[PDB]
């Protein structure tokens, strides 16, 4: 009941940081595989209809967001470091840009016909490359020097353009970045052992929630523990407030086979509304 | 004497052929090529040719994935590619598989959407509706035994899985979905990493393997010893020259010499292939 | 209400089921969890293991056989002990769920063996042919929970191919075991496991049923007594509301579920104070 | 030479064959065998030891459980059903758990029942308490051990009156998914012609370099038949004599000339 337990589909290549997460840590862990189809009901029986995966399930906790499992993890196993001492901020920074930024230039560059705006993308991509190239080419094993959660972001986005041919170059024409990012690939995924869907709903049942963190913190919009409230991502996801952080809010909600569950979500990413 | 693959490993267009070492069960030397131009190493042994995966065997490189089955088979021949009985059958599907089949499934995948269409996104369910009418029938593979058609099948697929928005072409066929994860689950095979120049010294201190016996005539007049170029009918640009060793009705040969591989043969189907007098 | 507690998915769970729509009724289904411990069930059994089992309002009924005659009680016909053919009906079926059904699981999970099991089947198969031979609807004509019993094991046998034709090769047979596979399962609807608890701390025990019996071993109402299964049972605290001819009942408290009665037939149960 | 199991599909006992090699990962043919007898394709390999599973390679054949993983352990080598350092506290270990624990489960299952109820939680507890220390598989590294002990629990599973026996001890769960998370691995059926014809196009596989003095004699070239212990005696010329092993040359009609693998333990020899 207090075994990591991943939600995802396991061919997917968007999911494929979550397991290199894992295999960072070096943890043992139960995969469950989720339907591609609409709708994901013994999913939602845990998230409460929020469906971007993979999710991170602990028991009767829920976590949502891959950044969010990514700290949840360094509370289960902390080294080695996500986050190293002294760089928390930067490397955290790096990390949303390249989730966002950098990982929307490889996709558009992988999903388009050639494969078989993309032109303000390539126009744009060899200047992040060449950064990349030019940092790595003093021969520092990773990003900040020591592993971390940025190189995997950084990772992950080149994971796609690996993929085939006619993208491969976007990597491999920068030789320093190609074997950093085998470096970061070398990783591997842990070990996993297959779980049901229905047994992961068993085992949120039975289980009880983890207690909540001590942290004091008074939220900027005046929300409060016992609030009824709904969280979206920027499907939303209603419930009672247990707990406001810096980092993450917890939300409590019922499921008819589930019961009792409570979901994480990260403050970034995802809007709290009253109700 | 090894079996040695040249591939880009993290290739989902090389799928198919670690699938075929996989079904084979075979122990295999993995050569980690280049994305990037030109790739020496690889033309060292080709001539030129340079579309992989390809197979080599000392000094003897075969190109073309169809044609590696072939080989393979020569290799060791159970279990087979081409089961006893159902041999024209399941090349046939195979081939269909690995062009109409794949084309519909690239073009899928590729596009925007995931991150002509539209005929392809109409055509699809009357192939996958046909397979799943078949499989729910509880056969375990498309001829009852496994075939290279499973791959070359297998393989489309593969490509549609890798993303959220594709998958369900494939996952709303439960059958397919089922049979698709007994394919996949064949695996590579058993692999130890190869530098590319250890494999052209393997070549080179290397002998190539005695022609084969059979006799044919060909269709086109060339003999053994006319100077010849082969090229792919696709990509005329990469002719590979040499000199015609043997024609058959599965293979053609040919010498070439290589400054660092030394004599080499090389071999080409008659599928997808064009000889010209040189 | 009727609520089964279950799991869908096994092949022994079948007969209860085909049990409900033989009576037409309509049940709440309660899915037993696949992962080990099942708190959900044990609450309000007290501790009894074996499934399928069934739940009324605040009242738990433990073995099938008894589960019949509860059923026997909510809807009368078509009844499962036709008049004047009771005992032999509940003898066969006896029979038929001890000694018909142990060869058949072990000619599926021991296939490699020859008491040879393999020696005997054919001898009750032979027989069972003969009778039907003789174009009777049911073993006793009327049907009966027998049918059942024989019925369910010969199924068994059907879910694997290998297994099949044990039973296929009696034609006779094959006809027999359609009709009454043909009963279905009736019409069921989902339930939480949650929600049967509620039931039972919510709802109050059924009353007594009023007979007098000298208990052959002295035990009267009102002696604590723990009531355990005698093949594979680990035992159930409580106090016995009740020593019958075909009944058992104990009463005892759970913290989830509070008070509830707990029904075991006289057979296979022992009782203790 | 492929990898050929002969097995019948439902039987729990034969299940943990299929999980051993599923552990190994290479890839196998399935040959079913016929509930009903005679099974004339199956004998014409053995001799007739009917007991089974049977692992083919060719013309060789392998009889015994313990025995095939040896067997396999040749044919690849990782991940080891025996890990270094480990092989003889390993070796013990599963035959413990095939002899007494597994005869306990049979008897919960299929029937002194007192007295294996009476026992059978000091075992469990035992593995509780060894599990609750976190470790991956019973010697750290998973072994041939794992198997024979999760077999057993599996088998307990199997029928619902039977799995409280496993249920009961809830620690166990983890390492007990985890064993059976291998599977079976890649298999394909093959016919049981098909298999005859391919030990009799196949030759035997070289003999053992091994030299060895049999304990009560017994000599390469010697005219033996081979039994069980508690038992139907495959007759033949006395390959070699090894110490895990006992090789046993016979002819038959459609399989032709064929090795049979027998190990030390459980099979007596005679001079026959």
């Amino acid at each position: 009941m207090s075994e990591l337990i991943l939600h995802h589909y396991p061919t997917s290549l968007f999911a494929e940081k979550a397991r290199l997460m894992l295999g960072f840590k070096g943890v043992n862990w139960r995969s469950v595989t989720i339907p591609s189809i609409m709708p994901k009901p013994d999913l939602t029986a845990l998230t409460g209809g929020y469906r971007k995966t993979p999710v991170l399930q602990i028991g009767a906790d829920i976590y949502c967001d891959t950044a969010l499992m990514a700290r949840r993890l360094e509370q289960e196993k902390a080294s080695p470091a996500f986050y190293p001492q002294g760089q928390e901020f930067a490397v955290a920074g790096l990390a949303a840009w390249a989730d966002s930024v950098l990982f929307l230039h490889a996709v558009s560059l992988v999903f388009q016909p050639e494969s078989m705006p993309v032109e303000q993308v390539k126009h744009q991509w060899p200047t992040f490359m060449s950064r990349l190239e030019s940092q790595l080419s003093h021969g520092g094993d990773f990003l900040f020097g020591a592993p971390s959660i940025a190189d995997f972001s950084v990772a992950h986005t080149l994971w796609f353009l690996k993929q085939t041919p006619v993208t491969a170059p976007f990597v491999d024409d920068y030789p320093s970045v190609s074997v950093w990012l085998d470096r970061v690939l070398g990783f591997g995924h842990g070990s996993l052992s297959d779980l049901s869907s229905a047994a992961a709903i068993e085992i949120a049942s039975n289980a009880t929630p983890a207690p909540l963190p001590d942290e004091t913190f008074i939220d900027p919009n005046g929300f409060k523990a016992g609030d009824k409230v709904a969280i979206a991502a920027v499907e939303a996801v209603e419930g009672e407030l247990m707990f406001t952080g810096r980092e993450e809010l917890i939300l409590r909600r019922e499921d008819n086979r589930a019961g009792v569950v409570h979901v994480h979500f990260p403050r970034l990413g995802f809007r709290v509304e009253k109700r």
